[PDB]
């Protein structure tokens, strides 16, 4: 069914961000429900959301590393890097905005995982 993709999509993608800043990723880690508890490190991919699909096809993607895929374009992204040594609330994130290339898992023809290690650094 639809719902990986869903998943995906709640995670990882907010279209249309104001901000990109710590008080941008304290909300948006908490309406995307990854804050009961804490999530330590997570990304969201701004911007069009079919491009974002197509990584799963040849126009935007390419096979990577161990069966990933890496997109062809560059995304604008935050990172939202959980602060301090507690897993339970509250939640102080740190933002980190970029232009990345990004990493996803398919099933289907859609992204259904994103390989969020590679947003640990910088």
């Amino acid at each position: 069914d639809n719902s990986r993709y869903t998943h995906f999509l709640t995670q990882h993608y907010d279209a249309k961000p104001q901000g990109r800043d710590d008080r941008y990723c304290e909300s948006i880690m908490r309406r995307r429900g990854l804050t009961s508890p804490c999530k330590d490190i997570n990304t969201f991919i701004h911007g069009n959301k079919r491009s974002i699909k197509a990584i799963c096809e040849n126009k935007n993607g390419n096979p990577h590393r161990e069966n990933l895929r890496i997109s062809k374009s560059s995304f604008q992204v935050t990172t939202c890097k959980l602060h301090g040594g507690s897993p339970w609330p509250p939640c102080q994130y740190r933002a980190t905005a970029g232009i990345r290339n990004v990493v996803v898992a398919c099933e289907n023809g859609l992204p259904v995982h994103l390989d969020q290690s590679i947003f640990r650094r910088p």
